[PDB]
């Protein structure tokens, strides 16, 4: 078996890819996902590949594994853009990030706060900071009602109508057409973060084979369906 | 005394400001700075103000203090641009981030890896990611020879000539004009991160007065000298 572990997000593309791969090759590929704490102990025993939803978070998670993984071997393969997810119908008529700074809105964002490894860390400030206006930065921050440890937590909060806007990734919207309404972020502000993988030291032939498959034509198309790009 | 604690970087502006403030008011203001671990236990006793070199790192550090500080009260006041610091004279003629990706060069970047709270976390990927080209991202990352826990560590590594380029902030160059040559980052890729402060719960009038001073015309001018903007 080839066992993958990583955060929620890329798991939807990976599940599809793994399904197709397993049927085609006979090799069983398992995609374990969620908050790091839910799978960390198990991963330490049988993780073949660690996948990531950003570089900083992947570096963090792989570093928790010590000798089993060499962090220098993290492989970026795709990227996707940040988006604003609004409640269905976008009742507040949010047009972008600047709009979120100037209106009265409840925003949720994943931030690790140094105790959780999440793809969201640093995202909101890097985007709104590109307005080069401290008042705008202050205004946006004042609207953040919740910093959460991971995207799954943001999704739950959002689903309970506890926030008007969730700063997230396009793939979360693609994976969940039924949840909210995606609003594109200003081209001059938006950030793009990567999907990546790292194989354990002494990875099996089956593991190496699947890694290659992630760059295959079939994999590219599935990734594309969820918003993951190469160029 | 009014005691401030925070990371290296903003400390140079703050020390100038604190000196000027003390000269004017007679209130003694101490600026403690460095890797969090070096002052954490002391700060637990007498920290009046925590200052930060980015939002994500400030959120992390303030969170570590539990009930002593209310993280919702973090105050962004200034921002500055990331830069590339090259060895003095810029021998490799580095022209920006894309140039770094294309050339064979050794890059140092501060990344917390989930175990250190540093202003650098997420910066390099957010900038190079805006090229929207996975090969460029891959190439850039392949040139990173060291992910260090804080900017002070990057400075030391850089000073030892163990890296050709250090992804840092303009203020590090302004504070250390002689240790290298600053190269501006492409305006369409660069990120800007903030300086912030948070006063302890039950902060004294004198503590509050100094916080106000950080927005005074005198303080603004000192911040500006080190590259901190509003504006």
């Amino acid at each position: 078996d080839v066992n993958l572990y990583g955060p929620g997000g890329p798991h939807t593309a990976l599940k599809d890819i793994a399904n197709k791969y397993s049927e085609k090759t006979g090799v069983k590929v398992n995609v374990n996902f969620g908050p790091q704490a839910t799978w960390f102990e198990k991963a330490k025993k049988d993780a073949d590949i660690l996948f990531g939803a950003s570089d900083q978070s992947a570096l963090a998670i792989a570093s928790d594994f010590g000798k089993d993984f060499n962090v220098s071997k993290i492989k970026p393969l795709y990227f996707r853009e940040a988006i604003i997810l609004t409640q269905k119908g976008n009742p507040l008529k949010i047009k972008g990030l600047k709009d979120l700074a100037n209106k009265k809105v409840r925003i949720v964002v994943p931030e690790g706060a140094g105790k959780s490894n999440t793809s969201g860390t640093g995202v909101w400030e890097d985007m709104i900071g590109r307005t080069q206006d401290i008042k705008t930065i202050q205004n946006f921050r004042n609207n953040i009602v919740a910093f959460v440890p991971n995207s799954g937590s943001a999704r739950k909060l959002f689903a309970q109508d506890q926030a008007d806007a969730w700063i997230t990734w396009i793939d979360w919207s693609k994976s969940n057409p039924d949840i909210g309404t995606a609003v594109a972020i200003e081209k001059d502000l938006v950030v793009y973060r990567t999907f990546n993988v790292i194989a354990k030291e002494g990875a099996s032939k089956e593991t190496q084979d699947f890694i290659a498959y992630l760059s295959s034509k079939e994999a590219k198309e599935i990734f594309k369906k969820y918003g993951w790009r190469e160029h």
